[PDB]
């Protein structure tokens, strides 16, 4: 049925982010950090144009064979080249599983109201993956061994792939009934660009904040190392709550208004992080940041599907490749550019710049109220 497709997409995204986040703490044991995101950004539009040619089931199932190969390559690698190869393979997989899975979800839940909350649930998949990533990784790392986290995650990826092969049955190539509108015509749409830009700036704010916040906490607050890991918890829990609630709330409120308010709340929250003196001062603003990132993503993915349905041809592979490029731009240029700006003009000014950009971008979501057909 359809809820099994939703579960498959949720599980793919959850395992993808659990791997992406267990790799972080164990990696130490610069380019490697941005490698996955940039390779996924490169191979997003290709998958977008491919799902319209072979269908959704096959490029979503290749996303389990690529993520499984990446996972096992992480557990038995020592060299730096091999870790880079593993992270690039994870990037290609994630591209396959995010783009093809969101396309499948939009193709199956073909109703504007239902698509909202199923996108919300699939997105909360990423929050549940990031949130349960580090603890699982650590406990399995030290209580069993250094190859343990990745081999157990590989077993989980295999079980998810078994569910995939039993639900989707990717045996045969099935092209779409109608040829989807080209990628350039989509990219010339002022509304698809506004949606992608709102997702891009929200996630770039959060992706520049995550790595820059610990480097500032150890300098201003004299925080211990456990504090650095705990100070970012409100973001993930709040993103989980925000996505799961606003998938259902945004269509009653209006997706344009939910996106506008999410942008303004991300802006204000990020403008209000540098004013915190102690760790208890980074609970409320980080909560606001994560809550509003969810408020924006759970409102702007269904809108992507809707904007394609209303104006262009009903093929969702490319437009969700565009949405996933907007996602990945932030996580690719986040660490590097954020560290560069913080190393040059400081962390408070970086946060003020990001907040100003988000607040000034917010009024552009007004143009999503009633776009013409
Ligand atoms: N679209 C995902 C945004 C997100 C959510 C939680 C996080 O912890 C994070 O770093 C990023």
């Amino acid at each position: 049925s359809r809820k099994l497709i939703l579960f498959i997409v949720f599980l793919a995204l959850l395992l993808d982010n659990m791997l992406l986040t267990v790799v972080v703490p164990i990696i130490p044991s610069g380019l490697l950090f941005a490698s996955k995101a940039t390779v996924q950004l490169i191979t997003n539009p290709f998958i977008g144009l491919l799902t319209n040619r072979i269908g959704y089931p096959i490029p979503i199932f290749a996303g389990f064979c690529i993520m499984f190969v990446s996972t096992i390559m992480f557990a038995f690698s020592s060299s730096y080249a091999f870790l880079l190869i593993a992270r690039s393979l994870q990037g290609i997989g994630s591209s396959c599983s995010s783009v093809a899975g969101m396309g499948m979800l939009a193709s199956v839940y073909t109703d504007d109201e239902e698509r909202g909350n199923v996108m919300g649930i699939a997105l909360g998949g990423l929050a549940m993956g990031v949130l349960v990533g580090p603890p699982f990784g650590s406990v399995l790392y030290e209580f069993v061994g250094k190859t343990a986290p990745f081999l157990v995650l590989a077993a989980l990826v295999l079980l998810d792939g078994a569910i995939q092969l039993f639900v989707l049955q990717p045996s045969r190539v099935q092209p779409e009934s109608q040829k989807g509108t080209p990628l350039t015509t989509l990219l010339k749409d002022p509304y698809i660009l506004i949606a992608a830009g709102s997702i891009c700036f929200a996630n770039m704010g959060i992706a520049m904040l995550e790595p820059a916040l610990p480097i500032w906490m150890m300098e201003t607050m004299c925080s211990r190392k456990w504090q650095l890991g705990v100070a970012f918890l409100p973001a993930s829990i709040s993103y989980l709550i925000g996505t799961n609630i606003f998938g259902i709330l945004a269509h009653k409120m209006g997706r344009w208004l939910c996106a506008l308010l999410g942008m303004i709340i991300v802006g204000v929250s990020i403008l209000c992080i540098p004013f915190a003196k102690n760790i208890y001062g980074l609970i409320a603003p980080n909560f606001g940041v994560g809550f509003a990132i969810g408020m924006v993503d759970s409102s702007m993915m269904p809108i992507m599907g809707y904007l394609v349905d209303l104006r262009h041809v009903s093929v969702y592979g490319s437009v969700y490749a565009i949405a996933d490029v907007a996602f990945c731009m932030g996580y690719a240029i986040g660490p590097s550019a954020g560290g560069a700006i913080a190393k040059a003009i400081g962390f408070p000014w970086l946060m003020t710049i990001i907040g100003i950009i988000d607040i000034l971008f917010a009024p552009l979501c007004f143009f999503l109220r009633s776009p013409p057909a």
